[PDB]
This record gives structure tokens, C-alpha cells and sequence, in this order.
């Protein structure tokens, strides 16, 4: 009955950011540890939160000199190391002889109650032709994981096959929401693999739901920032499958990876790494399958306007070959197997906007290419998704709706 | 709390498709057409309803040779008469000696029942006011109200009317044209008079609430307006509900340069065609200020290059060869000009130019005069379940009760 | 029959080009005028072709500092003289103290046989009418005739004159510009009117036949008008024969805005300047309408880097400091206005195609003022074999004796 | 003589345009819908002609859903293969799951007559060589031959075969395709190898006298191609007898890089198939030098915007996944190689315009390959009355008999 678009209103007024303001500073007012010393080995960073913690406190001295941060390990001569630290991305990484010490970063960095890292220096800036290409944008006899989505205006990836937890429980499948955005068109249905104006395809179904921008206190939980106004790049959009769509033609597989198990949680309070450092894989309708490691977490960007922008996983193709394409956004994330257990999806990739970025790992190598990721764990969360990865219980859920 | 955007239901399947063939199909074969036509005077359209179906009816073999269609009344030597038509529009309009039968346009036409009409031919396509009142409507003001400068960190906007919802909590706020607030690139949520924070000073007005972009026909208007499957009404629409920071005190429910509105004017289909076609309007907005015009048609059809027909409700074309409006003043609120003293009543906001919006030409001595798109406010307002607020005294009273 | 172009014979492979150089070569029994300066009046220059051998004679010395040149009257303090002036087109007009004597032209030359002639400098270089004039030539009208709008599928084009071949056949047609045909693009010989079928309705007037792009100087004047041996006269034309399908009592000899015209009036370059020179000039074309203008010089030399020489026949500049034409235009008749009472002769058609957007300055107050290239009708008519139909029984007389 | 361009009267519009509407009348009258015993053998398809005529009947479905369409064999998992097939150029070839009953391209068709064939689908779509061949083509060998370089003042083109007139004096000269003799700005009929003057040194070869651009598919095939009324097939050919001044001494008739040529091998479209579709073909041209690829499909069918059908005569697919041609190769000679130790026979010319090469997807694995548009010899030099000469001592004889 509803003709209109409803915001995802999460204002929270201003108490949620008044909180911001309030939470660094009452932190700032407690400083008994004593003067310049070094801190203990038993109070060293050991998850994710704590590196948010401390790169948060520390946001504006390292603000001031950097293009942006993120949390990880540290990096050195090109090879990730298992040190926590909050890497600080330079424009061009100079030697120390041509920094004055107000622009020299330290080598360590102690937070609120004494939790302490490392600092680490990183040099930053901001078609696949094959029978698995082919497969994902038409010519294979199913949808699934990698099938090529479009809009009238826009193409997409298919990230994963979900159901509704709310509600009618609707099983459909995840995307980006730029492929279904209606400004100067209606781009709320969905085609595989080409929209009516442009050529033959089936109707998918029409748009539900899509998060774009969520605030960081309701995304991660915490405060990962000072910026009062900080978003995090959400990008992910859910297409319940229309009433006349065949759903024998759609797989729960990731076609050149196999079966899939269930979505791996960014728990931020595990150990690093089980995350950082992991080898990761992606198939997508333009650079089909691709391997690379996932780099580091919660990339703080400070814009032109003024608004603090997180991006979750941040990835760096194998090989010096790039690990996505314009056009992959959508796809998932897996995390490959290690002695075989099923490879579990733990994120999808965030549209590549124009102009992506880039850092230099070694000085015998260019500049490579990272791709931006977002956490699939907090996605279906908010999305209020859950992730289907059997074709029988593919079935059994159309069933309840 | 939500967290995600919930696009608007008006999927509505699968009679919005199934019923639209059904509709036209039964109504072509049992015809009893009785080709020679003698088309008797009392089934002469009447209203905007009958105009319109008679339109639909025949939307094929209009829209073989024409950009475009619209209801209203027949133009002959570039004024307006009282003669009910349906306004085709052509790219080049050439004399009959160069057409070949089937391109000729028919005089009348006769739809479903008998019911006939007029077709009439209209030759068709696809700088700043500096004033006291533009610098004031932009910031120099001392009070917000209609034809503010509104604002979110990429798009600027007009401000058309000061609403209250009717559904729950009967939040007061005001309406605007839903381009202001696009979060694809940056998170254009807030909004702000006159600038946003990124630009310079300004205070924050509220957070977007809802928004219609398109509508298919047959729930804006209640009818199928073509024979397409795939046609929407483009009703451009956003509710802001004022902050619970902003200082109410600063809202006037006077048009600035009009003085105090009356409630909107609904356009009922079924009225007499004579007191929307022609009506004087009138506009204040952010860009061209004030500027007066005339209601040219209802209802402008037009089957774009993917294929998607799209309804545009108002369509006004400025007086004394002047524009009606410049880019920038979507959003603003079309006012019918008060004819004999009693107060000017809204009919329709203002919809965003888009890019090389169309011109039309009218007599030979002058070019091309450029036309501007309107929504219907009554029914935006229906889909949006928001009411006006015209007075200040109101305004207080539906403030208090939240 | 013939499915291929035939490109025209005027080659004449080294029979033009020493024919050239032996002209100028026996003629170094000339230059040395010793001793004194100035020459007798008897042997002033008095026609077209007294000028453009002067001018020949000294091409060399004067291409040297200039633009280019053209023959005509002498244009002292912005207004035409009665004293027979070779212009020479400078592109900045300077005091003579910044000038080097070699630079700083003479005001008089001799030619061969002592026959003399001024030096006039001229500074030089290299948004549509709304009426229904206009809007009658681009399909309003009931007719066509001069003026109105002919197409193919991608250019658009000016009706001249309505026109009947002198050889074979002696088909009726009419006469516009070839680049509205020539095409190796797309299939364009079909013309259209108003518009082609692609671009919307219009009737098949017929097939282009011939049509004449560049002749050599000494075929189109007659005379070595200069020492360049690749040296071309642009001359547009086209005739286009009316399909025997097309209804020709829909077609007028008469010049709508002008009235009944008389006959094609030759330009021989043996008569007194003033009969050309200085002559009030009219154009009905289907962008501006109907404009008037002046002649303002004959034969413009323009030597461009390529290194070929190019001859433009006639120069029209506005009255009243507007421009004569604008693009579009191009195929409209140039017509002797009336100065007493005799019916308005053409004497050629307005050429379309780049160097024409020049500008030349007449006097300081006001700027640059447009100028309009013409094609000599006489010498184009004759090169196309066409004879003009200027009354409208004259044109069904014609359309029966084929 | 003559002093304009002679357009080529090989179009009667609606004598001939009646006989395209009457033969497909006849085909669609004796329809002989039939199917009760599957497709006997005796009645496949076995000639060009039969599948041209098996494409044009059932033209109407087969363009509403298809880019265009070919003649020639069935490519089955990117290899051609021998089953007579009508090729349906799709923008993206999805899998049948994901297409509706009307979109789905049938297997096979019977068109009139019972005559049937297959019909397969194949995914369309619409840097320099640096080498001892390209100088000596491009003006460093001491002789003017195939693949030389010749060019006008504005354009450069490839030399494709050196030829004698069959008509008049039979003067002996070179055939290239017009759009390198072809103006609109300058009078560049005048070729030159290896650059004009403006550009560089240079030797003057002679001027242009016939060219071709499009010629009808009823003439230049025979048949009726396809339902549409303005159909054309692209024809770019320009035949410049050679300057008498020139030094025929320095001709050969030689193609540098391949050896003595046959004469020239008509493409009858009554053989089978196989002596055209699929054979190995070889170019030498300026821009690539010798390149070599395959015979892909003949009749390439292309219904443009303005609703205009094109016929392009041969399509050429590079060998080991390398372009056939690159830009400025237009003209050179498509030999067919020699299978059995004949002499290559060239069958046509590569065509140069603005739907020149695009690309066509015939594996998965490996991308899109370009495609090259060729022109049939046979049909150009008769359209033009030209005979290829192929030997010196020809070339030497053909000279005295003028
Ligand atoms: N603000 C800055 N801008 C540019 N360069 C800087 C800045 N601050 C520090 N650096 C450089 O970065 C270095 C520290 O780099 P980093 O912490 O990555 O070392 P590492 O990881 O131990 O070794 P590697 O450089 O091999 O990774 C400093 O020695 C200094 O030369
Ligand atoms: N498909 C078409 N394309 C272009 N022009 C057309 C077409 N069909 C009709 N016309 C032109 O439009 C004319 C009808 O115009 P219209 O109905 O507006 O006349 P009117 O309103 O009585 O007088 P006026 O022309 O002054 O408005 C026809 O005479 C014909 O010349
Ligand atoms: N090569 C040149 N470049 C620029 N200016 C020149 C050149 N040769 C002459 N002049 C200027 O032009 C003047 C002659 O102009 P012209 O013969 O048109 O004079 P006019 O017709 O006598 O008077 P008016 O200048 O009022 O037309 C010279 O006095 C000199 O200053
Ligand atoms: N209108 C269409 N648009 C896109 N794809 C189509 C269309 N019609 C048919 N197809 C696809 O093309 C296929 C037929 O292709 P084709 O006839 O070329 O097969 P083939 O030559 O026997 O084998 P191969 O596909 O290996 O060449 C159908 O199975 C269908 O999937
Ligand atoms: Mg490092
Ligand atoms: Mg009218
Ligand atoms: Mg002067
Ligand atoms: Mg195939």
C-alpha cells in the first residue's frame, strides 16, 4: 500500500555522538600513568577492539599528518608481520631525515588503560575474458554466487542466496544497492543478466531493502572515531525473488569454489589472526575467481567535507595481480579453506568507485591494488538476513513463504 | 531501530500488469463502431477523466507519430480555447499537403462509450533573478518558510509547503522535492537553510522522513492512463519533519510574495475541465522569485528511449514570453492565482528540471517558449499522508499537539 | 544505367597549367612603368575584369602582406566610393608609422597596358530568425518555392530557384547547393521537403543529377585571375530534377517576401563597376528569412597554406549592421532588390560551407561586421546547363514539353 | 567538357520499388505452410543464393530480436563447420533458461520452396605495424604496386589493383575505394604516392573519374536481398586512370608479399558454400602489412537508425587470434590463398567507413576477435567496367591500346 521510500532513521539525537564528545573526553581527564615510559608486555593490544580503541583515542595527532588509518599488523619490507599496530597511510613514505618530529609517527602508541601497539608506515593513494566469466553473466544454466545482476541503468554481482528473518521470511538474494537505485529511472527490478532495454534476461524480482551509510556507534558497536559526524560505507541491498521466479534455476554454490558454510562473524574482540592476514577469494562477473589477503580493518578516510568514512575489510590480490575489477561489487568474500573445512563468506565487496585505490608494499614492485570490502556479519545483521548455503534448505525456506 | 531504506510497495502484481491488457482488450473487440461519424453532442468529454480515456484508448496510434501527448484544451493561433483535446505533440509541425494519410493527426477522435474529443497539434522538444525577495528566500531573511534555500551536503532545493503528517505522531515539518535528499554518494540526510556545513552557515532543519520518486498510474490517478505495463507517474515528493533542536519560532506559513494561502485545491478528474486548464498560477521560488504563468495541460505522456512511459501531471507555460521557472526552483508551490478575492489555493509543487527540459512553440512571429513540470499536490500529499498547515496560528496548534 | 559517380572533366592536365605561366611569363615585356609615378585618367580601370587583371598581374606582391584580396570600390572612412580599388585584406589594420615601406601597401598600381587602379585596405578574418516567412519556408506553407527548406537524410539545405536542364531530356527541377546532396557517408541523393523520412514528414521532391563543387578560374571567368596553377572557383550548386511521381502544381517561381522576379541577371566582367558594385542585394532563406544587404566586392582571393588558390564570387555584407545570413541559408537566391520599378533579377545564391564566417571592420565605432559568400548565378548556370523558370506558366509550359 | 559531377542514375525509385513488394507477394502466396515429415536432405540449402533468400523471407523475426544477420556455414564451439546456416548477430548470447519462447532463435527454417537451413547464433558487436613491407608499401620500394599508398590532399588509402576500362579508350590506371578520393573541403581528385605536396614529396599518379559509395542490392546482387524498400550495399570503389605523363615503367602488377595474382574469382552465389565460406584469405595493405584471416560470412545484413538497410558483401575474421586489418587499410586486396597451388585470386577489397570493424565473440576462453568488411571484386569491377590486369607484360600491352 506504501508508495513512499522510508530513511533508515538512525539519528539516535545527537546523544549518540554526544556521547562521542563525552566518551574521549572523560577518558582524557584520567591520566595517572606517570610520564614518558615504556608500557608492559601483559596490557599489549590482542584483538580488533583494542587497536580501535587505540587508533580512535590517538584519531586527531594522527589525522593531522596521514591520508588515513586502519587497524592490522604491522608491515615490514612488504611482508605482514602478527605485531598489532594501526597502519598510517602516507601519501609518500620519506625518510626520517626529512621529517621534523612533529611530523615523525612513533614506533608505539599506549591507549586508554595502558592498552598499547605499533605504528606502521604505508605509501597510499585512492576485463577477465573465460568459460567462468561467461557462466556468471549468462551463459551457464543457473543463478547463483557471481551471476550478473541488472537494473536498467546499473550492473551488479550477486553476493549470496538469503532469507528474510523478520516477517513473511522471503528468500531472495543479497546485492549492492547501487545496482538498484532510482533517481532517473525505476531501478527497483531486477534482471539476470541483462534488463529489458538492453536484451534478454528473466525478471529477478524488485527491491526491499538497502543500507548505503550507518553510523560507526551502531555498526561496530563502538565509538572508532572523534568525527562526530562518521559513516560507515554499508553498501548492500536485499531482492526478495519474485512470485512467478523459477527457483529451481537458482544454486546456493559458489561456482568455482564449491559449497560454502555459514558467515563467519568479525568477532572484534578474537584474535587478530583469525582475521588479518587470512587468505581470502572472490568470484565476480568481471575478474571471475581471484585470491588475495585480507590487509587490515576499519579504514578511517576524513573527506574533503568533513566526514569520517570506514570501510570494513580492506584485501590486496596475490601475486601482484588485482583482486577485483570495476563491476565485482556484490561479491562475496570467502575465506578459503585452510585444511578443508567448508570456506565461509565473511563479507562482500563495496562498489569501486572512480579513480580506486592503491599502495606500495615493496620498492622492486609499483604500487598494488586493494579492494574495499564490507563486513557480511554486521551486513545481515542490519539487513536482518540470514544466509542460505544448501540447495535443500534453499527449498525448505521457500516453503514458509 | 531500522538501520536499511524500505522501498515503496506499489509492486501490487500481477493485476497492475494483468489487468492493464485486460482493461484495453475487452473494450477493442466488442466496439459496434459504426464507422461514419455523426458523434452526437451530449457525449462530449466533460472532465479530465474522460479526456484521458479517451487517450489511453488510442495511445498506439498516437504515440506512432508523436513525442508526446497530454489532455486540456484544443490551441488554435497560439491561444487557448474552450474546446476539450488531446494535445499531441510533434517534433516539426508541417502542413497537412506533406502528410501522408497515415500520419495525418485526426480532428476528433471517439473513445470507449462514445465519448469524443478534440485532437489538437503542438509543435514540442525536449542567468539568475537578482531581487530582495530571491536574496531572502536564500538566507537574508529572518524567517523560514516557502521558497527557502534548503539544502543537504550536495543538493540545494526549494522548500514547497509547511506540512503535518497524518498517520502517528502527527509530526510537523515541511515538503520539498526529494532530489535534495540522495544517498547514493554521500549521506545527504540532514538537511539545512540555507547551507550545509560543508559550504558555510546554516541551521539544521531535520532529518528526510519519506519520499515518492514514481508512482505507477493507475494508483496516482486511479485509472490506466496507456496501454504500457510499465508506466509510472513521476511525483517528486519528501517529507522533512523539523528537528526537535529547531526553533519553530522561525517558520511562517505565508508565501512570501502571495501572502497567505489558502488549503490545496484538489484536482478532481471529474470536474469541469475550465477550472484547471487556463487557471492563472503563480510561483516563488529560489531562483526566478516570483513569476506568473498559465495551467497549459494535465497529464503529459511520454514513451522514453528504454521503453517506460512516464505521466507528468502539471504542465505550466510562463506569461509575456517569460520563463516560469529556471533550475533550482523545483519544489516550489504552484499557486492558483485568487481571480475574484478569495484566497490563492496550491495546486501542485514544482518537479526537478531535468536536463534540457522541453520548449514549445505557439504562434510563428515568437520561437519557442520553454514550459515547466508540475506534481499534483493533492495527490502527493495523499501518498505521502501529509496535511498543509496555511496559517501561523495552525501552525502553533499542530506543534503543541506531537 | 551508370551506377558509379563521374567526376568532371575540367582537368585539362598541363593544357591550363603552362597556359598560365606562359600568360604571365609573355608579359615581363610589361613591369618597368620608368620612369614616373603617376598615370594618365583615360587609362583608369572601369570594369570587372580591368581590376582582376591588375590584380593577377600583382598577386605575387600582394599576397606577400596580405589575407587576401578582392576587387571592387575603394572604402574610405567606412562607406564605398565611386573609385574602381583593389581591397586588400590585412588582418590588422595599422598606422603607416608602425608599417615598414615593403609592408605598407601603395593606394594605386598599374597593370599591363597601363591601365591603373586603387589600393583600398580592408581589416579582415575568417541565433535564428522567428517569423512566418520562416516557419512558412520550413513546411508551414501550402508551396514550394525559393526559400524553402529541402533536406536528405543528414543536411539541410535552401531551395533557390526553380530550374529546367537545357540539354536532353530539359527536366524541370530546381537548384540548391550540392553539399545538401554529396555524401559518401549515407545514401543522400533523395530530397526531402521539409524534412527526410528519418527526421520526420515530408514529400519526395526527387533524385540529385548534377552538381558542380570547384572550377578552375580560366573556365569559370574566363581569364587567368591569378599565378597560382592550382587556383579553384567555389562554385555550389545542384540540380536536383523533380520526381515524376511529384505534384507540380504544388511549386512557385514566385520568391515569397519579394514577389514575381525576372530573369537570371549575368555579371559581365566588361561592365561599369556601379551596375554591381555598391547594388542593394535581398535574400529569402529558411533561417533568416528575408534579409538586405550590399555587394561589396567581387572575386576575393584566398590563398590559403595547402597552397591552392580559391576564388569566391560574390561579397554581401548586411545593412543596417545585421548579418545577412546565417547558417542554413545556404542555396537562397541573391536578388537585386528593385531600385525603380523593374522586376528583382537574382544574380547568384548564397554559398554554404567553411570559410564563411569571417568578419571584416568598416569603421571603428561599432565592430567587426559579417560578411556572406556568393556564387556568381550566371557562370553557375551556365556550368550546370539550367535555365531559370521565373513565372509560373512558363512552369507547367516546360513541364509538358518533356 | 563537362564541369560538375554526374550522380549514378542506378536508382529508379518505385518502378523497382514495386517489384521488391511483388516478389516477397509471391513468396508470401505460395507459402506451402507445411511440416509433417521432418526436413528431407534432398531440399537443404546449398547455394549463397538459397540462404540469402531463406534469410530475407523470414527477415522480419529474424531482425526484431538480432543486430544483424550473415550468410555462410554454422560455427558449432568456435569452428566453423559445413552446414549451410543464416548467422543471427546477437548483442550477448545468453543461455535458453533465460529466454522466452518468441526471443529464442529457432534451430532450423524452411523458407520458400521448402529449400531450409540451419540458423546459428554468434555474439557481435559494432597500435601501428612497424616492418620492411609497410615502408616499401608506404613510399620507400622503388615501384607502385598493391598495398602502395596513394593519397589526395586530405585522405590516405591503400592502391588495391591496377586496372584498364573496359569502355571508351580503356585507359589503364589503379582501383582504390572512394572515401580516399572522395572531398567535401578541397578538390582532391588529384592521387599521389606517396604523399600529396601539402604533406610531402610525392609523384602525381592521376585524377579520379568513376567512384561508387552504395548501390542497391537488386542490382548489385541480382535478387531482392531484403523486404526493405531502401536497401544498399556498401560498394566503396574509385577507379584513377593513370596521368599521361606518368612512368608506367615503375608500375607492377605484382602484390608484394604474396606473388603473381589469378584474375580475379567471381563470387557466384549459385556454387556451393564451401568454395567461399571458410576459405583462407590474405590482405596487404599500408597500416598491417600482409595479414591473413577467414571467410566468416557474405550478406552482412545492418538495419541502421534512420531505418535504412546495408548489405556489406564480405566478412574476414584474422587468423590466430590477430586483427584482419587495422585503420587505413581500406582498399588493399582480399586474395584468396592458394589451396592447391593455384595462383591467389583476389575476390574483393576491404571496406572503409564509419561501421568498419567491430568484434565477434567465438570462443569463451579468448575475447572478442575484430571482423574486417570487404567489398566483392567481382561485382565492383563490373559496376565500375573495369578488367584487373594481373601480369607486367599485360600491363605493358594494355598500355599501347589506347
Ligand atoms: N608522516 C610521515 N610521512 C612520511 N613518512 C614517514 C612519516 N612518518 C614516518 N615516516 C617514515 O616511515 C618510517 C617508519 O616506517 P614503518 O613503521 O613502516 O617501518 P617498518 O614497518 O619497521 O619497516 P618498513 O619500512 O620496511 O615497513 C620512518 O622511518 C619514516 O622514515
Ligand atoms: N503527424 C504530424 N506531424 C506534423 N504535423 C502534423 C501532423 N498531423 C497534423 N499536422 C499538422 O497540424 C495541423 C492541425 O493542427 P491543429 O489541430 O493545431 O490546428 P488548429 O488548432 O485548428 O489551428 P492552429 O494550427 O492555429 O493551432 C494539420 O493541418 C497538419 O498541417
Ligand atoms: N600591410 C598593412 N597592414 C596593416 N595596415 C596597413 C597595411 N598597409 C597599409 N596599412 C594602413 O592602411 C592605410 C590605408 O588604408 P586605406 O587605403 O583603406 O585608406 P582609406 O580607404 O584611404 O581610408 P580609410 O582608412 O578611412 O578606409 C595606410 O595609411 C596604413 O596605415
Ligand atoms: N535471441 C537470442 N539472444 C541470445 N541468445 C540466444 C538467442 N536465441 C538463442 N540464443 C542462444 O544461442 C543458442 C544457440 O546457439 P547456436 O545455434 O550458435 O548453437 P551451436 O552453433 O549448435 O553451438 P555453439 O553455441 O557452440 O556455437 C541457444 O541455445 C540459446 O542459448
Ligand atoms: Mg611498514
Ligand atoms: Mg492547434
Ligand atoms: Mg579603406
Ligand atoms: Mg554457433
Amino acid at each position: 500500500s506504501a508508495a513512499y521510500f522510508l530513511w533508515p532513521t538512525s539519528n539516535l539525537q545527537h546523544c549518540a555522538a554526544e556521547g562521542r564528545a563525552n566518551y574521549f573526553g572523560n577518558l582524557q581527564k584520567g591520566l595517572l600513568p606517570r610520564h614518558p615510559g615504556r608500557l608492559p608486555k601483559g596490557q599489549q593490544a590482542n584483538s580488533l577492539l583494542d587497536l580501535m580503541t587505540i587508533r580512535a583515542f590517538h584519531s586527531k595527532i594522527l589525522r593531522r599528518f596521514s591520508l588515513g588509518t586502519a587497524v592490522g599488523f604491522r608491515i615490514r619490507k612488504g611482508d605482514l608481520t602478527d605485531i598489532p599496530a594501526i597502519l598510517v597511510f602516507v601519501a609518500r613514505k620519506v625518510h626520517k631525515k626529512w621529517l621534523n618530529p612533529a611530523q615523525c609517527l612513533p614506533a608505539i602508541l599506549e591507549g586508554p588503560g595502558g592498552v598499547w601497539c605499533d605504528v606502521d608506515v604505508v605509501e597510499f593513494s585512492y576485463q577477465m575474458f573465460s568459460e567462468l566469466v561467461d557462466k556468471l553473466c549468462g551463459s551457464d544454466e543457473c543463478i547463483g554466487s557471481g551471476s550478473q545482476v541488472a537494473s536498467h541503468e546499473t550492473f551488479g554481482t550477486l553476493g549470496a542466496i538469503v532469507k528474510r528473518r523478520t516477517g513473511n521470511k522471503q528468500v531472495g538474494f543479497l546485492t549492492n544497492h547501487h545496482v538498484a537505485v532510482d533517481l532517473d529511472y525505476p531501478n527497483q527490478k531486477m534482471f539476470h543478466p541483462l534488463p529489458p532495454n538492453l536484451g534478454p534476461g528473466v525478471y529477478l524480482g524488485a527491491v526491499e531493502r538497502a543500507t548505503s551509510f550507518i553510523t560507526d556507534d551502531v555498526w561496530y558497536g563502538i565509538y572508532a572515531g572523534t568525527n562526530p559526524e562518521t559513516f560507515v560505507r554499508a553498501d548492500g541491498a536485499f531482492i526478495p525473488f519474485a512470485d512467478d521466479f523459477d527457483i529451481s534455476t537458482v544454486t546456493t554454490v559458489v561456482r568455482g569454489v564449491g559449497d560454502i558454510g555459514d558467515v563467519k562473524v568479525i568477532d572484534l574482540q578474537c584474535p587478530l589472526n583469525s582475521l588479518i592476514g587470512r587468505q581470502v577469494c572472490k568470484v565476480g562477473r568481471s575478474s571471475g575467481h581471484t585470491t588475495g589477503t585480507v590487509m587490515a580493518y576499519a579504514l578511517e578516510y576524513n573527506d574533503e567535507k568533513g566526514i569520517c568514512f570506514f570501510t570494513d575489510i580492506l584485501v590486496v590480490g596475490e601475486n601482484r595481480q588485482t583482486f577485483d575489477l570495476e563491476g565485482d561489487s556484490g561479491s562475496l568474500i570467502i575465506l578459503t579453506s585452510q585444511d578443508g573445512e567448508k570456506p565461509r563468506p565473511i563479507g562482500i565487496i563495496w562498489g569501486g568507485t572512480a579513480n580506486r585505490g592503491r599502495l606500495k608494499l615493496t620498492s622492486d614492485h609499483g604500487p598494488e591494488n586493494w579492494t574495499s570490502g564490507v563486513d557480511l556479519g554486521r551486513l545481515l545483521d542490519r539487513l536482518e538476513l540470514d544466509i542460505i548455503i544448501t540447495n535443500e534448505s534453499l527449498q525448505d525456506a521457500v516453503q514458509q513463504q
